[PDB]
């Protein structure tokens, strides 16, 4: 996979074929990558939070192995333990080496209920979402200063996003696309008609955040947010 040479900036450590980038003083964002059919390797994107005396991840990697490897890289830079994961759709394949590592795993209670049909493993915990998006605070215990967000139906109906408290960064998973993306991707999950409202809507649960990580594309600025509902209104 050479790939991951042309993809890494100044400053991305590389580990195995995982690549890690430093976001914020305790963030940073772990890519690995698959290849696919007529494709080759894309790549995916997930977060790395050090919290206190603790660790919080975002996302895993496409894979079991690959997964390990991030906590691999975890015990080398931060060496602190990992004490919980978010996984913000059923699409993950990590889920195991998660669980052999002793993390808390939480997911949408609807990512859970999706999960076998996707042949992926659930997360032990489910969350569970207020009318207004939000995380319902007893299910999402000890998150620190992940601030959990379900905008609505999007790129799936399960797909969830996460803020990070005291700091510019979001991520908005699957949902949201950068501002040079050419279509939204595969849609055969999509909730078509919602998707633009939804994408804003994530952009207005984190009005301050100006740095979004996405699942499939490097960091970008809120154009991303913009350009992805513009795209969306048009598959209504």
């Amino acid at each position: 996979r050479p790939t991951i040479g042309q993809q890494m900036e100044t400053g991305d450590q590389r580990f195995g074929d995982l690549v890690f980038r430093q976001l914020a003083p305790n963030v940073w964002q772990h890519t690995s990558y698959l290849d696919m059919p007529g494709f080759g390797a894309v790549a995916s994107n997930g977060l790395i939070v050090r919290d206190g005396g603790r660790v919080l991840v975002v996302d895993t990697a496409w894979t079991d192995d690959q997964t390990a490897q991030i906590l691999n890289w975890i015990k080398q830079e931060i060496n602190l333990p990992v004490a919980l994961a978010v996984v913000t759709h059923a699409h993950m394949g990590g889920m195991d080496a998660l669980h052999a590592a002793g993390i808390a795993t939480y997911a949408n209670a609807l990512s859970n209920q999706l999960a076998p049909q996707e042949g992926m493993v659930a997360a032990q915990h489910s969350l569970t979402f207020a009318a207004n998006g939000w995380v319902e605070p007893a299910t999402a215990p000890n998150f620190g200063p992940l601030k959990v967000f379900y905008p609505g139906p999007g790129h799936t109906s399960d797909n969830i996003t996460v803020g990070i408290d005291g700091t510019d960064i979001a991520f908005g998973g699957c949902l949201i696309k950068d501002s040079k993306a050419k279509s939204l991707g595969n849609l055969g999950a999509a909730d078509t008609e919602h998707y633009a409202a939804s994408a804003r809507a994530f952009g207005a649960a984190f009005p301050k955040a100006s740095m979004i990580v996405m699942s499939h594309s490097a960091p970008d600025s809120r154009a991303a947010i913009t350009h992805t509902a513009r795209m969306a209104d048009k598959l209504r």
